[PDB]
């Protein structure tokens, strides 16, 4: 349980080993599940549900966006449960919208979806799927279970 602030960490199942090596550029690979702190503890997104595991690259280890900084408190293996209040998950209808457009094949490289994306959004005051904007418009900490299964150093 590393601190920084509004953000809980509890480690579930334990992981093998001695930290990997979070080179900048490295290529995070993981599973997450997001979770509402409700009563029913209402899933969002579960990388599982949409069968495939999510990969992130590091940015920069001095300047680490804020999912950067819960994959690198992770060993290969480690489950980890991440608590985070209201202040961190402002922004994660915004994320969830653009992994869901992933998750569908297409990315904001193909310039049609970033743009006509953006269209949509604007004309009709939507990120495009009811849960995130009820979220959007209801601020909230969150709950995420996340997995880490590989880092690989850069080409």
């Amino acid at each position: 349980l590393l601190n920084v602030e509004g953000v809980k960490k509890t480690i579930l199942h334990g992981g093998t080993g001695e930290l990997p090596n979070f080179i900048t550029g490295s290529r995070v690979i993981f599973h997450f599940r997001t979770m509402k702190c409700d009563e029913e503890r209402t899933v969002i997104d579960d990388s599982r549900q949409v069968g495939q595991p999510m990969h992130i690259i590091i940015g920069n280890m001095f300047k680490l966006e804020f999912w950067e900084i819960l994959l690198t408190s992770m060993r290969v293996h480690e489950v980890a449960e991440f608590w985070c209040d209201t202040i961190h998950t402002g922004v994660y209808p915004i994320l969830s919208r653009s992994l869901r457009q992933m998750a569908q094949g297409k990315d904001p490289t193909e310039w049609h979806v970033h743009t006509c994306g953006l269209a949509n959004m604007f004309a009709y005051h939507t990120l495009g799927y009811e849960d995130l904007d009820e979220l959007q418009k209801e601020p909230q900490p969150l709950v995420f279970v996340i997995e880490l299964l590989q880092v690989d150093a850069p080409s």
